């Protein structure tokens, strides 16, 4: 009455989660991650360190299959925030990443959680931006009339697809939206690419699924034909 | 009698509290927040990385319903002064910011309590300096006689206007 009905809402859900563990109560199927980019800026392009910066937003959409509740037990409430901490979070990792502290390249707040049932779970959505470190091999023989490919490879570094599996959101124009970027004055984008890829362990016969995205840029040479 | 009455009226207040989910007791209006800005350096243009440094001091004013106090009770004490870990506070971002570290641009010690009644919360207000790294696009094309514009987008990360104005 005198208390916010996210209180005992939170105090509801939140009662017997483990946020340690992963929250798989389906023994059949493994959980599907969907995961999408947009691409804002291109920082730097270093060609002697060979790496890559960009700055970008990612969205990540899962089910969680221990958070569900009634809406009409809760004021007709279907909808909730909660910080990233209090919840389970799937390992989404740059495998070619020269970054190694997560704290200055990327920032997490809240989560939204939409519920789907008390015994169906509920929608977990994660946005974020994004600075990215990529290593990428560079080819200078046409200098300065050269175009590069840098690849970014998404997936779980210790889960293998039974499970969690990982799927791309793609974009009206691509893979990877370009709506809001940020025009570069030494390089210009072409176009992108996503690919979804099984790979096998060498160790065990059980799978693991990798997202590539591909990003195609070509440079500018009227400065250096000017200069 | 021989501890400071800041002491109970702390205890008081922060009995019920749960910072960590937003403090909205009436379902009808949203929260509504005020934001000012006063600049007092432009530290650095940066054009080949297209972005702006600038320090600056910030004041954000809102209400939480759930921090009232009686002044009577407490020896006619208005005022009191709460570490910023202790209350829920609004997630105010930069859109355009290229900065992903909040320790290195921002320095929050602590707020202001103003009581409005018992069952009318108080006033909140947070004071703090910083320094944004922002992206805005720089035209080169009258150098060095050119002029620039970047802009400042505020606003709340995962709050919809009828929860956080
Ligand atoms: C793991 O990934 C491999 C990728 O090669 C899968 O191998 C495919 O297996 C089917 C039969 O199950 C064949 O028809 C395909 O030709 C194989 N792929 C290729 C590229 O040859 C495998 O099925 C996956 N799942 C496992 C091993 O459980
Ligand atoms: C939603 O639930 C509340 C319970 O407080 C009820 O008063 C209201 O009539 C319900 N509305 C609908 C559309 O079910
Ligand atoms: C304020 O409250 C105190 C209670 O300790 C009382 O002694 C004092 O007279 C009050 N003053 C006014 C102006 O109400």
């Amino acid at each position: 009455p005198d208390i916010p009905i996210q209180y005992e809402l939170a105090n509801n859900i939140m009662e017997n989660y483990q946020k340690g563990l992963i929250p798989k109560v389906r023994k059949g199927s493994p959980i599907n991650v969907t995961l999408s980019l947009q691409l804002y800026q291109i920082i730097q392009v270093n060609e002697p360190q060979q790496y890559l910066l960009l700055n970008a937003w990612a969205v990540e959409r899962w089910v969680d299959q221990m958070l569900g509740w009634d809406p009409s037990e809760f004021d007709n409430e279907t909808e909730i925030m909660a910080r990233h901490d209090d919840i389970w979070l799937p390992d989404t990792t740059l495998y070619n990443s020269l970054e190694m502290d997560d704290s200055a390249s990327k920032k997490l707040t809240h989560v939204k959680l939409t519920t789907l049932g008390k015994n169906q779970g509920a929608m977990v959505e994660l946005l974020y931006p994004t600075i990215y470190k990529i290593s990428c091999l560079l080819n200078l023989k046409y200098f300065p009339f050269d175009t590069q490919t840098c690849r970014m490879t998404f997936g779980s570094w210790s889960f293998d697809n039974s499970l969690i599996d990982y799927f791309p959101r793609t974009f009206t124009n691509g893979p990877i939206g370009l709506a809001n970027f940020l025009e570069n004055d030494a390089w210009s984008v072409l176009g992108t690419k996503v690919n979804r890829e099984e790979k096998k362990y060498t160790c065990c016969p059980v799978n693991y699924t990798l997202l590539h995205y591909d990003v195609v840029i070509q440079r500018k040479p009227l400065y250096y034909v000017l200069n």
